[PDB]
């Protein structure tokens, strides 16, 4: 069982879990109260099987679309912070965990893709998606490629996906499910095209794709402020701006509320939400971590207008509100292991687009 006395966190392997760990540090000196923070693999799907039987960590770090899962299974404790509290953020953090009438976790940071790109190597990144094959051609006289990014993820590729039309539930209502449209269609058959024409490689991940951009051997990637501060180390000379469109319509990236959940089944509770709102939630709490690994627009009123005047930061924020904010209905999981079958089964060749987007479609509400 969970252990009291002490905090136990979980948070992705590609945050700053190193500037987490510091501000537990802090934490313990000021409390005696020792902080562990891990990052464990598939952390989002091994949560709810441990806190389903009373264990786990204490507190659970993931974008909100998840959360209302957990908050479902029972696996989350209602957090309690003051109206005073609850007015540092902005109204819209708060509504994305917010779960049939309770704030089920702590709001931490907008996530959002953008285009990143080798100013170096291409001083005007493309605006479409469309001239994007002719810019690989081109770029092989300089032996790059034009484009790399995380292809086993549907969360990357969803931006394309959704930009003539797809949708996963419109606006939360789960008896409309868009995965299967024309606009699904078009936009997962332009990535296919992409990679039988040998303008990219289906076996691509998150891995590769950083590798590549970050070694200067492609063009342009797609991701998330975390990814900033290993490019940063790569000392690539490199430019976060808007995602192409398709067919005319801007990239819509599913956006996600990085946030911090309470374990129901925790007995230190109490420590937890001092932790988070004292510790964390703060201007400085959020800047430790954001030293580590960039959160992108955070939740907290007085850091985010501090930001924002980044240009990294200024992108995130454009691309964000031509995507569009997660639901967070326990629905969600059964989405995202349809897409990204379908996505992964298209792309490898082993379905059609059609017969691809129809399986989702159908693992989705059948
Ligand atoms: O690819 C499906 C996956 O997308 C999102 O996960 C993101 C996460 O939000 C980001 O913080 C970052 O870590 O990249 C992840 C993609 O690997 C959804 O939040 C997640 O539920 C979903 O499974
Ligand atoms: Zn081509």
């Amino acid at each position: 069982k969970i252990e009291e006395g002490k905090l136990v966190i979980w948070i992705n392997g590609d945050k700053g879990y190193n500037g987490l760990a510091e501000v537990g540090k802090k934490f313990e000196k000021d409390t005696g109260i020792k902080v562990t923070v891990e990052h464990p693999d598939k952390l989002e799907e091994k949560f709810p099987q441990v806190a389903a039987t009373g264990d786990g960590p204490d507190i659970i770090f993931w974008a909100h679309d998840r959360f209302g899962g957990y908050a479902q299974s029972g696996l989350l404790a209602e957090i309690t912070p003051d109206k005073a509290f609850q007015d540092k953020l902005y109204p819209f953090t708060w509504d994305a965990v917010r779960y049939n009438g309770k704030l089920i976790a702590y709001p931490i940071a907008v996530e959002a893709l953008s285009l990143i790109y080798n100013k170096d190597l291409l001083p005007n990144p493309p605006k479409t998606w469309e001239e994007i094959p002719a810019l690989d051609k081109e770029l092989k006289a300089k032996g790059k490629s034009a484009l790399m990014f995380n292809l086993q993820e549907p969360y990357f590729t969803w931006p394309l996906i959704a930009a003539d039309g797809g949708y996963a539930f419109k606006y939360g209502d789960i008896k409309d499910v868009g995965v299967d449209n024309a606009g699904a269609k078009a936009g997962l058959t332009f990535l296919v095209d992409l990679i039988k024409n040998k303008h990219m490689n289906a076996d691509t991940d998150y891995s590769i794709a950083e590798a590549a951009f970050n070694k200067g051997e492609t063009a342009m990637t797609i991701n998330g402020p975390w990814a900033w501060s290993n490019i940063d180390t790569s000392k690539v000379n490199y430019g976060v701006t808007v995602l192409p469109t398709f067919k005319g319509q801007p990239s819509k990236p599913f956006v996600g509320v990085l946030s911090a959940g309470i374990n129901a089944a925790s007995p230190n509770k109490e420590l937890a939400k001092e932790f988070l709102e004292n510790y964390l939630l703060t201007d400085e709490g959020l800047e430790a971590v954001n030293k580590d690994k960039p959160l992108g627009a955070v939740a907290l009123k007085s850091y985010e207008e501090e930001l924002a005047k980044d240009p990294r930061i200024a992108a995130t924020a454009e691309n964000a509100a031509k995507g569009e904010i997660m639901p967070n209905i326990p629905q969600m999981s059964a989405f995202w292991y349809a897409v990204r079958t379908a996505v992964i089964n298209a792309a490898s060749g082993r379905q059609t687009v059609d017969e691809a987007l129809k399986d989702a479609q159908t693992r989705i509400t059948k």
